[PDB]
């Protein structure tokens, strides 16, 4: 038993919101909260900068640190960090970003990194600004990750189309 509540059960181990994930984060306090991040590690936008943003710029402070020692992630590649305010640590996963020409079949491998996990607070990887098509990476999501996963969907019309075409 968890602290998640209000998710629409999909399989055995993925669960689904409607919900900001920033806010879900705060709320739950998770062990793992998933950042949609880039090889970089520059937290600008979408996921990453909210999340960011809600840590008062702490993550990307750290980030930078973590490349200066490390260098970039791979595509399909990860890092555990702090999850500051958010969580215990954050998981920065690299899907491939289709709108820089990244391969897509690099998906899979990006949530290989969940099943590390016992149970993280996730969104779709490559979707939204990602330029990837939400209804593959929900697929890919629940044909490779065993752990337990809660997914939060932002867009409130995304959700309702996720969960209804959803085999
Ligand atoms: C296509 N239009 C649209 C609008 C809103 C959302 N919301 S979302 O699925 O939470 C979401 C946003 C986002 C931003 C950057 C990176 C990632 C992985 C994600 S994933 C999705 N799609």
């Amino acid at each position: 038993v968890n602290s998640f509540s209000g998710y629409l059960k999909l399989t055995d181990n993925v669960y689904i919101k409607n919900a900001d994930i920033v806010e879900e984060a705060k709320k739950v306090k998770p062990t793992v909260v998933v950042n949609a991040a880039n090889v970089y590690l520059k937290h600008g936008g979408g996921v990453a900068g909210a999340l960011n943003k809600a840590t008062n710029n702490a993550m990307q402070v750290e980030s930078d640190d973590y490349i200066a020692t490390n260098g970039p992630l791979k595509v399909g590649g990860s890092c555990v960090l702090s999850g500051h305010n958010l969580a215990k640590h954050c998981l920065h996963v690299v899907g491939p970003n289709v709108n820089k020409g990244e391969d897509i079949q690099l998906l899979k491998s990006a949530y290989e990194n969940f099943n590390q996990h016992e149970v993280l607070l996730a969104p779709l990887l490559s979707a939204g600004i990602f330029g990837a098509d939400p209804i593959h990476s929900l697929r890919v999501c629940v044909d490779t990750v065993r752990t337990n996963v809660y997914l939060a969907v932002f867009d409130k019309n995304l959700y309702d189309k996720l969960v209804s075409s959803f085999l």
